[PDB]
Protein backbone atom coordinates (compact mmCIF):
# COMPACT_ATOMS: atom_id res chain seq x y z
CA UNK A 1 0.00 0.00 0.00
CA UNK A 2 1.76 2.97 -1.54
CA UNK A 3 1.26 5.97 0.73
CA UNK A 4 2.51 9.26 -0.67
CA UNK A 5 1.09 12.65 -1.44
CA UNK A 6 0.39 13.67 -5.04
CA UNK A 7 2.68 15.92 -7.05
CA UNK A 8 0.51 18.83 -5.74
CA UNK A 9 0.77 17.59 -2.15
CA UNK A 10 -2.84 16.31 -2.10
CA UNK A 11 -3.35 13.55 0.51
CA UNK A 12 -4.49 10.71 -1.77
CA UNK A 13 -2.31 8.22 0.10
CA UNK A 14 -0.51 6.64 -2.86
CA UNK A 15 -3.48 6.97 -5.24
CA UNK A 16 -4.31 3.26 -5.02
CA UNK A 17 -7.12 3.05 -2.42
CA UNK A 18 -10.44 1.29 -2.96
CA UNK A 19 -12.93 2.36 -0.29
CA UNK A 20 -16.00 0.85 1.21
CA UNK A 21 -18.65 3.21 2.62
CA UNK A 22 -19.03 1.32 5.91
CA UNK A 23 -22.72 2.09 6.65
CA UNK A 24 -26.09 3.08 5.12
CA UNK A 25 -28.48 5.82 6.50
CA UNK A 26 -30.73 3.51 8.58
CA UNK A 27 -28.09 1.45 10.45
CA UNK A 28 -28.86 3.09 13.83
CA UNK A 29 -32.48 2.06 13.28
CA UNK A 30 -31.99 -1.38 11.74
CA UNK A 31 -29.04 -2.60 13.86
CA UNK A 32 -29.26 -0.39 16.94
CA UNK A 33 -26.09 -0.37 18.98
CA UNK A 34 -24.88 -3.40 16.98
CA UNK A 35 -23.10 -1.87 13.98
CA UNK A 36 -19.57 -2.09 15.36
CA UNK A 37 -20.13 -5.80 16.20
CA UNK A 38 -21.27 -6.42 12.60
CA UNK A 39 -18.18 -4.72 11.16
CA UNK A 40 -15.84 -6.61 13.53
CA UNK A 41 -17.38 -9.80 12.29
CA UNK A 42 -17.29 -8.77 8.61
CA UNK A 43 -13.71 -7.48 8.85
CA UNK A 44 -12.12 -10.55 7.19
CA UNK A 45 -14.80 -10.45 4.47
CA UNK A 46 -14.24 -6.79 3.68
CA UNK A 47 -10.51 -7.37 3.36
CA UNK A 48 -11.02 -10.47 1.14
CA UNK A 49 -13.40 -8.41 -1.09
CA UNK A 50 -10.48 -6.15 -1.92
CA UNK A 51 -11.14 -2.95 0.03
CA UNK A 52 -8.07 -1.11 1.34
CA UNK A 53 -10.07 1.31 3.50
CA UNK A 54 -13.43 1.70 5.18
CA UNK A 55 -15.26 4.98 5.74
CA UNK A 56 -16.77 4.56 9.25
CA UNK A 57 -19.83 6.47 10.46
CA UNK A 58 -19.39 9.49 12.78
CA UNK A 59 -17.87 8.14 15.99
CA UNK A 60 -19.19 11.01 18.16
CA UNK A 61 -22.50 10.01 19.85
CA UNK A 62 -25.72 11.41 18.34
CA UNK A 63 -29.02 11.20 20.18
CA UNK A 64 -30.85 13.82 18.09
CA UNK A 65 -34.38 13.28 16.78
CA UNK A 66 -36.47 15.10 14.10
CA UNK A 67 -39.69 14.69 12.16
CA UNK A 68 -41.42 16.55 9.32
CA UNK A 69 -44.51 14.64 8.43
CA UNK A 70 -43.89 11.07 7.35
CA UNK A 71 -40.17 11.59 7.60
CA UNK A 72 -38.10 11.12 10.71
CA UNK A 73 -34.36 10.76 11.42
CA UNK A 74 -31.66 11.39 14.04
CA UNK A 75 -28.77 9.65 15.75
CA UNK A 76 -26.82 8.92 12.56
CA UNK A 77 -23.94 11.06 13.67
CA UNK A 78 -24.42 14.36 11.73
CA UNK A 79 -25.82 16.17 14.78
CA UNK A 80 -23.52 14.88 17.53
CA UNK A 81 -23.34 16.54 20.98
CA UNK A 82 -20.03 15.19 22.36
CA UNK A 83 -16.87 13.34 21.39
CA UNK A 84 -18.14 10.48 23.63
CA UNK A 85 -18.02 7.29 21.56
CA UNK A 86 -20.95 5.49 23.28
CA UNK A 87 -23.53 6.25 20.57
CA UNK A 88 -26.12 4.48 18.49
CA UNK A 89 -23.56 2.44 16.58
CA UNK A 90 -22.20 0.64 19.66
CA UNK A 91 -19.92 1.31 22.62
CA UNK A 92 -16.49 2.82 22.78
CA UNK A 93 -15.27 -0.71 23.57
CA UNK A 94 -16.91 -2.09 20.44
CA UNK A 95 -15.52 0.71 18.31
CA UNK A 96 -12.05 -0.04 19.48
CA UNK A 97 -12.67 -3.76 18.82
CA UNK A 98 -14.02 -3.06 15.36
CA UNK A 99 -11.17 -0.67 14.42
CA UNK A 100 -8.75 -3.29 15.66
CA UNK A 101 -10.30 -6.09 13.56
CA UNK A 102 -10.44 -3.91 10.44
CA UNK A 103 -6.86 -2.76 10.87
CA UNK A 104 -5.73 -6.28 11.62
CA UNK A 105 -7.22 -7.47 8.33
CA UNK A 106 -5.26 -4.74 6.50
CA UNK A 107 -8.22 -2.32 6.03
CA UNK A 108 -7.46 1.36 6.93
CA UNK A 109 -10.20 3.03 9.01
CA UNK A 110 -11.31 6.48 7.85
CA UNK A 111 -13.58 8.37 10.27
CA UNK A 112 -16.38 10.73 9.20
CA UNK A 113 -15.87 14.00 11.21
CA UNK A 114 -18.42 16.85 11.43
CA UNK A 115 -16.66 20.09 12.42
CA UNK A 116 -19.34 22.44 11.10
CA UNK A 117 -21.95 22.12 13.83
CA UNK A 118 -23.08 20.18 16.89
CA UNK A 119 -26.26 19.48 18.84
CA UNK A 120 -26.07 22.75 20.75
CA UNK A 121 -29.39 22.19 22.56
CA UNK A 122 -28.64 18.69 23.77
CA UNK A 123 -29.31 18.83 27.49
CA UNK A 124 -26.79 16.21 28.59
CA UNK A 125 -23.42 16.54 26.88
CA UNK A 126 -19.75 16.90 27.78
CA UNK A 127 -19.03 19.88 25.60
CA UNK A 128 -20.67 23.13 26.65
CA UNK A 129 -19.68 26.26 24.73
CA UNK A 130 -21.36 29.40 26.03
CA UNK A 131 -22.81 32.15 23.92
CA UNK A 132 -21.01 35.49 23.75
CA UNK A 133 -17.39 34.31 23.38
CA UNK A 134 -17.28 33.93 19.61
CA UNK A 135 -17.64 30.14 19.72
CA UNK A 136 -20.81 30.20 17.58
CA UNK A 137 -21.65 31.58 14.18
CA UNK A 138 -24.63 33.36 15.70
CA UNK A 139 -22.35 35.07 18.26
CA UNK A 140 -22.13 37.36 15.22
CA UNK A 141 -24.56 39.05 12.87
CA UNK A 142 -26.01 36.44 10.55
CA UNK A 143 -27.63 37.92 7.45
CA UNK A 144 -27.90 34.75 5.38
CA UNK A 145 -26.18 31.63 4.17
CA UNK A 146 -22.91 33.41 3.59
CA UNK A 147 -19.77 33.55 5.78
CA UNK A 148 -20.27 35.91 8.78
CA UNK A 149 -17.61 37.12 11.28
CA UNK A 150 -17.97 34.06 13.43
CA UNK A 151 -17.95 31.46 10.62
CA UNK A 152 -16.00 31.61 7.38
CA UNK A 153 -18.28 29.17 5.49
CA UNK A 154 -21.98 28.53 4.88
CA UNK A 155 -24.29 27.54 7.67
CA UNK A 156 -26.19 24.35 8.31
CA UNK A 157 -29.90 25.23 7.76
CA UNK A 158 -30.61 28.02 10.27
CA UNK A 159 -26.97 28.38 11.43
CA UNK A 160 -27.90 28.32 15.14
CA UNK A 161 -25.77 25.18 15.60
CA UNK A 162 -22.81 26.41 13.51
CA UNK A 163 -19.44 26.62 15.31
CA UNK A 164 -16.76 29.27 14.72
CA UNK A 165 -14.31 26.53 13.65
CA UNK A 166 -11.72 29.26 13.31
CA UNK A 167 -11.92 30.30 16.99
CA UNK A 168 -8.55 29.18 18.43
CA UNK A 169 -10.30 27.16 21.06
CA UNK A 170 -12.71 25.46 18.65
CA UNK A 171 -9.94 24.68 16.21
CA UNK A 172 -7.75 23.27 18.99
CA UNK A 173 -10.63 21.09 20.25
CA UNK A 174 -11.13 19.43 16.84
CA UNK A 175 -7.40 19.16 16.40
CA UNK A 176 -7.06 17.26 19.66
CA UNK A 177 -9.97 14.95 18.78
CA UNK A 178 -8.39 14.04 15.39
CA UNK A 179 -5.17 13.15 17.16
CA UNK A 180 -7.17 11.00 19.62
CA UNK A 181 -8.95 9.14 16.80
CA UNK A 182 -5.57 8.38 15.29
CA UNK A 183 -3.85 7.41 18.49
CA UNK A 184 -6.55 5.31 20.19
CA UNK A 185 -9.10 4.44 17.52
CA UNK A 186 -6.71 3.56 14.74
CA UNK A 187 -7.66 6.32 12.29
CA UNK A 188 -5.90 6.08 8.92
CA UNK A 189 -7.64 9.28 7.76
CA UNK A 190 -10.86 11.24 7.64
CA UNK A 191 -13.90 12.06 5.60
CA UNK A 192 -14.58 15.82 6.16
CA UNK A 193 -18.29 16.54 6.39
CA UNK A 194 -20.14 19.59 5.01
CA UNK A 195 -16.99 21.22 3.72
CA UNK A 196 -18.95 24.15 2.31
CA UNK A 197 -19.40 25.20 5.96
CA UNK A 198 -15.88 26.36 6.84
CA UNK A 199 -12.65 27.31 5.02
CA UNK A 200 -10.79 24.77 2.88
CA UNK A 201 -7.58 25.93 4.37
CA UNK A 202 -8.69 24.84 7.86
CA UNK A 203 -8.90 21.25 6.65
CA UNK A 204 -5.28 21.45 5.49
CA UNK A 205 -4.33 22.90 8.89
CA UNK A 206 -6.10 20.09 10.68
CA UNK A 207 -4.48 17.38 8.54
CA UNK A 208 -1.08 18.98 8.91
CA UNK A 209 -1.52 19.07 12.69
CA UNK A 210 -3.03 15.63 13.34
CA UNK A 211 -2.48 13.27 10.40
CA UNK A 212 -0.34 14.85 7.76
CA UNK A 213 0.43 11.60 5.97
CA UNK A 214 -3.07 10.13 6.23
CA UNK A 215 -5.82 10.02 3.64
CA UNK A 216 -8.55 12.65 3.59
CA UNK A 217 -11.64 13.23 1.47
CA UNK A 218 -13.92 16.27 1.51
CA UNK A 219 -17.64 16.22 0.83
CA UNK A 220 -18.43 19.37 -1.17
CA UNK A 221 -22.00 19.24 -2.45
CA UNK A 222 -22.64 22.76 -3.81
CA UNK A 223 -23.60 23.54 -7.42
CA UNK A 224 -22.69 26.62 -9.45
CA UNK A 225 -26.12 28.18 -8.89
CA UNK A 226 -25.52 28.25 -5.10
CA UNK A 227 -22.77 30.83 -5.31
CA UNK A 228 -23.48 34.55 -5.60
CA UNK A 229 -23.70 35.93 -9.18
CA UNK A 230 -20.54 37.93 -8.87
CA UNK A 231 -18.70 34.76 -7.77
CA UNK A 232 -16.63 33.07 -10.49
CA UNK A 233 -18.16 29.80 -9.30
CA UNK A 234 -21.64 30.81 -10.21
CA UNK A 235 -20.58 30.29 -13.81
CA UNK A 236 -18.02 27.47 -13.43
CA UNK A 237 -18.42 23.75 -14.04
CA UNK A 238 -18.98 21.37 -11.14
CA UNK A 239 -15.40 20.13 -11.74
CA UNK A 240 -13.80 23.57 -11.18
CA UNK A 241 -15.77 24.13 -8.01
CA UNK A 242 -14.59 20.84 -6.41
CA UNK A 243 -11.02 21.09 -7.79
CA UNK A 244 -10.66 24.58 -6.28
CA UNK A 245 -11.64 23.19 -2.85
CA UNK A 246 -9.19 20.31 -3.20
CA UNK A 247 -6.35 22.73 -4.15
CA UNK A 248 -6.84 24.56 -0.87
CA UNK A 249 -7.61 21.71 1.51
CA UNK A 250 -4.84 19.57 0.00
CA UNK A 251 -7.24 16.61 0.11
CA UNK A 252 -9.03 14.47 -2.47
CA UNK A 253 -12.73 15.45 -3.05
CA UNK A 254 -15.96 13.52 -3.78
CA UNK A 255 -16.61 13.66 -7.53
CA UNK A 256 -19.93 15.54 -7.57
CA UNK A 257 -19.17 16.48 -11.22
CA UNK A 258 -19.43 12.73 -12.11
CA UNK A 259 -22.48 12.23 -9.87
CA UNK A 260 -24.28 15.17 -11.56
CA UNK A 261 -23.57 13.70 -15.06
CA UNK A 262 -24.75 10.25 -13.87
CA UNK A 263 -28.01 11.86 -12.78
CA UNK A 264 -28.55 14.39 -15.56
CA UNK A 265 -26.52 13.47 -18.65
CA UNK A 266 -26.42 10.36 -20.80
CA UNK A 267 -23.84 7.62 -20.19
CA UNK A 268 -21.61 9.15 -22.85
CA UNK A 269 -21.48 12.32 -20.78
CA UNK A 270 -19.97 10.40 -17.87
CA UNK A 271 -16.63 11.45 -19.32
CA UNK A 272 -17.31 14.89 -17.81
CA UNK A 273 -16.78 14.03 -14.10
CA UNK A 274 -13.46 15.22 -12.59
CA UNK A 275 -12.08 11.66 -12.88
CA UNK A 276 -12.17 11.76 -16.70
CA UNK A 277 -10.11 14.97 -16.80
CA UNK A 278 -7.20 14.88 -19.24
CA UNK A 279 -4.89 16.52 -16.63
CA UNK A 280 -3.68 13.95 -14.10
CA UNK A 281 -3.48 16.68 -11.43
CA UNK A 282 -7.23 16.99 -11.94
CA UNK A 283 -8.45 13.41 -12.10
CA UNK A 284 -6.21 12.07 -9.31
CA UNK A 285 -8.02 14.06 -6.63
CA UNK A 286 -11.43 12.71 -7.61
CA UNK A 287 -13.08 10.28 -5.18
CA UNK A 288 -15.82 8.55 -7.21
CA UNK A 289 -19.02 7.02 -5.91
CA UNK A 290 -22.34 5.83 -7.31
CA UNK A 291 -24.57 6.64 -4.31
CA UNK A 292 -23.96 7.53 -0.64
CA UNK A 293 -26.17 7.70 2.49
CA UNK A 294 -27.71 11.01 1.23
CA UNK A 295 -28.10 10.37 -2.47
CA UNK A 296 -29.06 6.68 -2.42
CA UNK A 297 -31.60 4.44 -0.81
CA UNK A 298 -31.00 2.48 2.41
CA UNK A 299 -32.82 -0.62 3.61
CA UNK A 300 -35.49 0.02 6.20
CA UNK A 301 -37.49 3.18 6.91
CA UNK A 302 -38.68 5.45 4.14
CA UNK A 303 -36.12 3.82 1.87
CA UNK A 304 -33.59 6.09 3.60
CA UNK A 305 -32.95 9.55 2.11
CA UNK A 306 -32.58 8.98 -1.62
CA UNK A 307 -31.97 12.62 -2.43
CA UNK A 308 -30.31 11.83 -5.79
CA UNK A 309 -30.47 8.09 -6.43
CA UNK A 310 -29.03 6.31 -9.45
CA UNK A 311 -31.78 4.13 -10.97
CA UNK A 312 -31.26 0.38 -10.74
CA UNK A 313 -30.96 0.08 -14.53
CA UNK A 314 -27.57 1.84 -14.40
CA UNK A 315 -26.06 0.45 -11.16
CA UNK A 316 -23.87 -2.17 -12.91
CA UNK A 317 -22.75 0.31 -15.60
CA UNK A 318 -22.03 2.89 -12.87
CA UNK A 319 -19.88 0.47 -10.80
CA UNK A 320 -18.12 -0.81 -13.94
CA UNK A 321 -17.17 2.73 -14.77
CA UNK A 322 -15.86 3.87 -11.35
CA UNK A 323 -14.03 0.61 -10.68
CA UNK A 324 -12.17 0.66 -13.99
CA UNK A 325 -11.34 4.40 -14.20
CA UNK A 326 -9.05 7.06 -12.70
CA UNK A 327 -9.73 8.70 -9.36
CA UNK A 328 -10.29 6.69 -6.13
CA UNK A 329 -13.50 4.65 -6.11
CA UNK A 330 -15.97 4.26 -3.25
CA UNK A 331 -18.44 1.39 -2.97
CA UNK A 332 -21.75 1.88 -1.09
CA UNK A 333 -22.38 -0.66 1.65
CA UNK A 334 -25.83 -1.57 0.30
CA UNK A 335 -24.93 -2.24 -3.25
CA UNK A 336 -22.15 -4.52 -1.87
CA UNK A 337 -23.77 -6.30 1.05
CA UNK A 338 -27.58 -5.86 0.83
CA UNK A 339 -28.73 -5.73 -2.79
CA UNK A 340 -26.69 -8.44 -4.47
CA UNK A 341 -24.15 -6.51 -6.61
CA UNK A 342 -21.40 -7.91 -4.42
CA UNK A 343 -20.23 -10.64 -6.78
CA UNK A 344 -20.21 -8.22 -9.65
CA UNK A 345 -18.33 -5.60 -7.62
CA UNK A 346 -15.84 -8.21 -6.40
CA UNK A 347 -14.96 -9.17 -9.98
CA UNK A 348 -14.39 -5.53 -10.91
CA UNK A 349 -12.16 -4.92 -7.90
CA UNK A 350 -10.03 -7.80 -9.16
CA UNK A 351 -9.91 -6.37 -12.69
CA UNK A 352 -8.87 -3.00 -11.33
CA UNK A 353 -6.10 -4.54 -9.27
CA UNK A 354 -4.88 -6.90 -11.98
CA UNK A 355 -4.67 -3.97 -14.42
CA UNK A 356 -2.79 -1.69 -12.04
CA UNK A 357 -5.37 1.10 -12.57
CA UNK A 358 -4.71 3.97 -10.08
CA UNK A 359 -5.91 7.53 -9.39
CA UNK A 360 -3.75 9.08 -12.11
CA UNK A 361 -4.13 6.35 -14.81
CA UNK A 362 -4.84 7.79 -18.30
CA UNK A 363 -8.31 7.47 -19.77
CA UNK A 364 -9.27 8.06 -23.42
CA UNK A 365 -12.89 8.16 -24.62
CA UNK A 366 -13.92 6.91 -28.07
CA UNK A 367 -16.33 9.01 -30.07
CA UNK A 368 -17.45 6.60 -32.81
CA UNK A 369 -19.61 4.12 -30.77
CA UNK A 370 -22.76 4.45 -28.74
CA UNK A 371 -22.71 4.48 -24.92
CA UNK A 372 -19.40 5.13 -23.15
CA UNK A 373 -16.29 3.54 -24.70
CA UNK A 374 -12.99 4.19 -22.94
CA UNK A 375 -9.39 2.88 -23.06
CA UNK A 376 -7.79 2.94 -19.55
CA UNK A 377 -4.03 2.70 -19.20
CA UNK A 378 -3.48 0.69 -16.01
CA UNK A 379 0.14 0.31 -14.88
CA UNK A 380 -0.01 -3.48 -15.52
CA UNK A 381 -2.62 -3.79 -18.33
CA UNK A 382 -4.76 -1.71 -20.74
CA UNK A 383 -8.56 -1.87 -20.27
CA UNK A 384 -11.26 -1.40 -22.92
CA UNK A 385 -14.63 -0.55 -21.26
CA UNK A 386 -17.84 -0.45 -23.34
CA UNK A 387 -21.02 0.49 -21.51
CA UNK A 388 -24.39 0.37 -23.28
CA UNK A 389 -22.35 0.41 -26.54
CA UNK A 390 -22.51 -0.93 -30.09
CA UNK A 391 -18.75 -1.46 -30.03
CA UNK A 392 -18.02 -4.79 -31.69
CA UNK A 393 -14.55 -5.75 -30.47
CA UNK A 394 -11.85 -4.09 -28.41
CA UNK A 395 -9.60 -3.86 -31.49
CA UNK A 396 -11.91 -1.30 -33.14
CA UNK A 397 -10.62 1.20 -30.56
CA UNK A 398 -7.34 -0.16 -29.17
CA UNK A 399 -4.11 -1.79 -30.35
CA UNK A 400 -3.12 -5.05 -28.58
CA UNK A 401 -4.45 -8.50 -27.77
CA UNK A 402 -7.46 -8.38 -25.43
CA UNK A 403 -9.30 -11.01 -23.38
CA UNK A 404 -12.82 -10.59 -22.11
CA UNK A 405 -12.57 -9.69 -18.38
CA UNK A 406 -16.24 -8.85 -17.70
CA UNK A 407 -19.42 -9.36 -19.67
CA UNK A 408 -22.65 -8.60 -17.81
CA UNK A 409 -26.20 -7.53 -18.43
CA UNK A 410 -26.68 -8.83 -21.95
CA UNK A 411 -23.40 -7.22 -22.94
CA UNK A 412 -24.37 -3.78 -21.69
CA UNK A 413 -21.30 -4.08 -19.50
CA UNK A 414 -18.08 -5.29 -21.19
CA UNK A 415 -14.47 -4.93 -20.07
CA UNK A 416 -11.48 -6.45 -21.87
CA UNK A 417 -7.89 -6.55 -20.67
CA UNK A 418 -4.66 -6.55 -22.70
O1 LIG B 1 -29.91 23.25 15.07
C1 LIG B 1 -29.67 23.41 13.66
C2 LIG B 1 -30.86 23.04 12.82
O2 LIG B 1 -31.52 21.94 13.47
C3 LIG B 1 -32.65 21.40 12.81
O3 LIG B 1 -32.13 20.70 11.67
C4 LIG B 1 -32.49 19.33 11.50
C5 LIG B 1 -32.95 19.07 10.08
O4 LIG B 1 -34.21 19.65 9.76
C6 LIG B 1 -33.09 17.57 9.84
O5 LIG B 1 -33.37 17.34 8.46
C7 LIG B 1 -31.84 16.84 10.20
O6 LIG B 1 -30.78 17.01 9.29
C8 LIG B 1 -29.92 15.99 8.93
C9 LIG B 1 -30.00 15.85 7.41
O7 LIG B 1 -31.35 15.62 7.10
C10 LIG B 1 -29.19 14.66 6.98
O8 LIG B 1 -29.11 14.69 5.54
C11 LIG B 1 -27.82 14.69 7.54
O9 LIG B 1 -27.14 15.61 6.76
C12 LIG B 1 -25.76 15.65 6.61
C13 LIG B 1 -25.38 14.73 5.44
O10 LIG B 1 -25.63 13.38 5.76
C14 LIG B 1 -23.90 14.78 5.21
O11 LIG B 1 -23.51 13.96 4.14
C15 LIG B 1 -23.34 16.14 5.16
O12 LIG B 1 -22.77 16.48 4.00
O13 LIG B 1 -24.04 17.15 5.81
C16 LIG B 1 -25.29 17.06 6.43
C17 LIG B 1 -25.18 17.85 7.74
O14 LIG B 1 -24.14 17.30 8.51
O15 LIG B 1 -27.72 15.04 8.90
C18 LIG B 1 -28.48 16.16 9.39
C19 LIG B 1 -28.32 16.22 10.89
O16 LIG B 1 -28.92 15.06 11.49
O17 LIG B 1 -31.50 17.13 11.57
C20 LIG B 1 -31.22 18.51 11.85
C21 LIG B 1 -30.89 18.67 13.31
O18 LIG B 1 -31.61 17.77 14.14
C22 LIG B 1 -33.68 22.50 12.53
O19 LIG B 1 -34.73 21.89 11.78
C23 LIG B 1 -33.09 23.70 11.83
O20 LIG B 1 -33.96 24.82 11.65
C24 LIG B 1 -31.86 24.18 12.63
O21 LIG B 1 -31.23 25.28 12.00
CA1 LIG C 1 -2.54 3.77 -0.43
CA1 LIG D 1 -20.39 27.08 9.03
Amino acid sequence: DQAGKSPNAVRYHGGDEIILQGFHWNVVREAPNDWYNILRQQAATIAADGFSAIWMPVPWRDFSSWSDGSKSGGGEGYFWHDFNKNGRYGSDAQLRQAASALGGAGVKVLYDVVPNHMNRGYPDKEINLPAGQGFWRNDCADPGNYPNDCDDGDRFIGGDADLNTGHPQVYGMFRDEFTNLRSQYGAGGFRFDFVRGYAPERVNSWMTDSADNSFCVGQLWKGPSEYPNWDWRNTASWQQIIKDWSDRAKCPVFDFALKERMQNGSIADWKHGLNGNPDPRWREVAVTFVDNHDTGYSPGQNGGQHHWALQDGLIRQAYAYILTSPGTPVVYWDHMYDWGYGDFIRQLIQVRRAAGVRADSAISFHSGYSGLVATVSGSQQTLVVALNSDLGNPGQVASGSFSEAVNASNGQVRVWRS
